[PDB]
């Protein structure tokens, strides 16, 4: 009925790893995937790439927009994503397939909220404390914790992002943009996970 | 006899800039500007304008390294700075003459360690709670907040940048790596004062 999670793809002059990308998103093991690709007015080949998918599969939405970055990408991804569980996967990067199916199971297992990259914190008051290296006078423990905070496999709680009204800064405003988002849902949430 | 203001240019396929961006510099107000030219094994002819210039001008520095990034570049600017303050300038920037005169000026009556982009934090306390909108519960406030700590143009009072040995995480690891810095320094701050 609705699907387990919705991994959007923003796609911007990668039609070199585009296919094994959405290949690799095809292949995961966990069922009921919904892949969503937003082409941000790529230059090259794949629009019509993406087209190819959209028709030759049933899980595939595509939106072609007029170019305005990865940030506001994601963001029309969001506005369309379905699943109860939302991600990010980078066109240049194809996925193991047993990781949503792992990362999924764990939340489902915890009732998290989001699932990083093994920690589990009960409260918004244990991830508080997680969030308080980003601004104590240690370089170092904030380095870990940036590092590990933006790390570019996560897996979100759709209902909290919607909820909270959540969205990308766009990259061209506020290229920490990734970061910032990630510590808005962190911030605004109750349980979350840190798998190795 | 040691210069007041260490100016660090990160160097990377900009011929077509270089000039006009080093001139901008010798045009300054301010009198005892060190000019740092990081030649990131640039692929053009830059790495002979940076030698032509230091040639030619003895308050100019460079430096020919193996390609690393623009973290990596200003951190090797800054481990061959002497100046009583430092800044990076972006090759394809072309400063306004008194621009550094202004901030170094201001440093020096508020003894900032720091001066951003009017406003004036005089303590550990009142930077601290500035920080506080990164990672409190509101998107906006953070949005905002990561927004002005993320400037272009900060003048930062070296000695401070070196008893901490504070440097940038490589953008290759940690995308977010200026406004990391920028945090890294106002976290271990005392005075630290914004530019209308």
């Amino acid at each position: 009925l609705i699907p387990k999670v919705s991994v959007i793809v923003p796609i911007y002059n990668v039609e070199k790893y585009l296919d094994q990308c959405v290949q690799a998103l095809l292949a995961q093991t966990l069922s009921d995937i919904e892949i969503i690709l937003i082409d941000d007015e790529s230059p090259d080949n794949c629009p019509k790439i993406c087209d190819d998918y959209a028709a030759q599969y049933p899980n595939i939405k595509v939106i072609h927009k007029k170019n305005a970055g990865l940030g506001m990408a994601c963001n029309s991804g969001l506005d369309v994503a379905t699943g109860e569980y939302v991600a990010f996967c980078d066109s240049d990067d194809y996925v193991d397939s047993d990781m949503y199916m792992t990362m999924y199971n764990v939340a489902q297992k915890y009732t998290c909220d989001a699932v990083f990259t093994f920690k589990l914190y009960k409260n918004k008051n244990e991830i508080h404390t997680l969030l308080k290296d980003l601004i104590a006078s240690d370089p170092y423990a904030r380095e870990e914790r940036a590092i590990q905070v933006s790390a570019k496999v996560v897996l979100y709680r759709r209902n909290l992002i919607e909820k909270k009204h959540l969205r990308f800064v766009s990259e061209r405003i506020l290229p920490s943009e990734d970061l910032i988002f990630n510590v808005d849902v962190l911030a605004n949430s109750n349980i979350v996970c840190v798998l190795p």
